[PDB]
């Protein structure tokens, strides 16, 4: 059972833009999504500390950086929160409506991409050097899911059938074919050094 669902207008032209601007620091969009990964850890974090019982789903509170070379990906995971259909399919998407808004009237003379994460849209970046990006979620208590957009106005929701995942988010970059740099150790040791270097949890970097 696969859904589809168009973007918002504001989002679609966010994305194509991020496609289709000249823009050489690419590098940023790691920066992004782990931290997005570190939101999530403190979320949950925060909530067991009144509901001991949420760790149920899990007690390790990481994250894990993982390339394939052979299927082209990078993967960022985390058990954090995680998310539901609904933040999947509405909640976040009517947030980013207006991030849009800001960030896009800030690019018009002055402010670079950069900057995006000022405006709680960084996840957006990994379109920088993803052709196609996946998103596989779970949150106490729905199912477990998988959204999937390359871009070009719509995005799909399934329920997830692979392997379970106790509870969290991976983001899997499916790269352009010529950003495979970022599935480099060095490179990856590189950006998260320089730009996530002091994250509140262990980020391991897996090898391959
Ligand atoms: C309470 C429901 N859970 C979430 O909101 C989560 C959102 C994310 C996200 C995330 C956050 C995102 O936006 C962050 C900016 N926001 C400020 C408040 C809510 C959205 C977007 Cl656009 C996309 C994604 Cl996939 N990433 C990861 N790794 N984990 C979680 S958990």
């Amino acid at each position: 059972e696969v859904e589809t669902f168009a973007f918002q207008a504001e989002i679609a032209q966010l994305m194509s833009l991020i496609i289709n601007t000249f823009y050489s620091n690419k590098e940023i969009f790691l920066r992004e999504l782990i931290s997005n990964s570190s939101d999530a850890l403190d979320k949950i974090r925060y909530e067991s500390l009144t509901d001991p019982s949420k760790l149920d789903s899990g007690k390790e509170l990481h994250i894990n950086l993982i390339p394939n070379k052979q299927d082209r990906t990078l993967t960022i995971v985390d058990t954090g929160i995680g998310m539901t259909k609904a933040d999947l399919i509405n909640n976040l998407g009517t947030i980013a409506k207006s991030g849009t808004k800001a960030f896009m009237e800030a690019l018009q003379a002055g402010a670079d991409i950069s900057m995006i994460g000022q405006f709680g849209v960084g996840f957006y970046s990994a379109y920088l050097v993803a052709e196609k990006v996946t998103v596989i979620t779970k949150h106490n208590d729905d199912e477990q899911y998988a959204w999937e957009s390359s871009a070009g106005g719509s995005f799909t929701v399934r329920t997830d059938t692979g392997e379970p995942m106790g509870r969290g988010t991976k983001v899997i970059l499916h790269l352009k074919e010529d950003q495979t740099e970022y599935l480099e150790e060095r490179r990856i040791k590189e950006i998260v050094k320089k730009h996530s270097q002091f994250i509140g949890y262990p980020i391991t970097l897996f090898v391959e």
